[PDB]
């Protein structure tokens, strides 16, 4: 009764194993969760494309995650690949090399697709209610999702990541250059988001949601601003809340400093490098629907990727 679901991000892979509950109220319990540092953003090429190192990292990962899986009892790996190899032109070819080496096959999910399988993720992971937004920024993409206490009634996919907005708006050595990429990249949110007004704006009682790695690292930081244990001692950020005032306070603290300084901020050690990018797309777009407040949600695709099994 154990079943095993993985995702391929960009700088890592994740293998998620779970026991599938009587199917009577079904249900899933999280037996381990094993991370593998695959960095295939490390190894894309000029062009984008995946390097055969990468290659090689992301069939390595796969084969370990297959043995786990087998050991713990679990059968076969479902497994899903979201920006890194969806923006990698080879990323088709890189799926069924490691495949025919490994015998699991990366699907390449959609922005949408994703999209829809994280908002599963979160309602299992935060209690949703009659009208909820949320926005799930990755590496490549900026997912919205609006829907009721079930499912995802709509999906809408922009390509605002955090490692493709840092990469779009290089910083240049100024002492302002933080604060110029903050204001570009909002500006370049705002012109993405605009033939799309009313689908994921505001309505009274919405309420907003955020999940992975950038809006966890921001609810951190904001926490331990606000005089907080860092969350590592703090069980979690899972269903923590702050206020758009609070991000906007955050994203100005770091547009003030230069990478490496971002980096000593607590809550974001490992995200120096497109914390001011990731920051300055999450309240833009925020700021865009009319969000006042937002709850975060550790549960994501994986999460979601099981309910979608069970
Ligand atoms: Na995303």
């Amino acid at each position: 009764m154990r079943v095993a679901v993985a995702d391929v991000g960009t700088n890592s892979s994740h293998l998620l194993i779970a026991e599938a509950l009587p199917g009577d109220a079904g249900g899933f319990r999280v037996i381990d969760t094993l991370k593998d540092r695959t960095r295939l953003g490390e190894c894309l090429d000029t062009r984008g494309e995946l390097t055969p190192e990468g290659e090689e990292r992301l069939a390595s990962a796969l084969t370990r995650f297959r043995e786990l899986a087998a050991s713990a009892g679990a059968g076969d790996v479902r497994v899903y690949a979201t920006s890194a190899l969806r923006e990698a032109p080879n990323g088709a070819e890189v799926a069924e090399r490691v495949r025919q080496r490994t015998g699991l096959y990366p699907a390449v999910i959609s922005g949408v697709r994703e999209g829809e399988l994280t908002y599963l993720g979160v309602r299992e992971a935060v209690e949703l209610g009659p009208d909820n937004v949320l926005l799930d920024l990755g590496g490549g993409s900026l997912e919205f999702v609006r829907g009721a206490e079930e499912r995802a009634a709509d999906v809408l996919s922009l390509p605002l990541g955090a490692i493709r907005m840092t990469r779009a708006f290089p910083e240049g050595d100024g002492k302002n250059a933080g604060r110029d990429v903050a204001d570009a990249v909002a500006r370049q949110v705002r012109e993405l988001l605009r033939p799309h007004a009313g689908r994921f704006a505001a309505r009274p009682g919405t309420q907003f949601f955020l999940s992975s790695g950038t809006a966890e690292a921001a609810a951190d930081a904001i926490a331990q601003r606000r005089g907080g244990r860092p969350a590592e001692a703090a069980g979690g950020v899972n269903g923590e809340r702050f206020t758009l005032t609070e991000l906007a306070d955050l994203l100005a603290h770091v547009a003030r400093l230069r990478p490496a300084q971002r980096a000593r901020v607590p809550g974001l050690e490992r995200r120096g490098d497109t914390i001011l990018a990731a920051l300055s797309v999450l309240h833009a777009a925020l700021d865009a629907l009319g969000a006042r407040e937002v709850t975060v949600s550790e549960g994501a695709l994986r999460e979601g990727m099981l309910i979608e099994e069970l």
